[PDB]
């Protein structure tokens, strides 16, 4: 779930 912070920030 969180997981998608990851690319929240990334892209």
């Amino acid at each position: 779930h969180a997981e998608g912070k990851f690319t929240s920030e990334f892209x």
